[PDB]
């Protein structure tokens, strides 16, 4: 869940945010 997306957006965020936006 959201969990990786604000885990993972210590550095490499763009990625996430990028893809969240497919399934949002």
């Amino acid at each position: 869940g959201i969990g990786k997306f604000l885990k993972k957006a210590k550095k490499g965020i763009g990625a996430v945010l990028k893809v969240l936006t497919t399934g949002l």
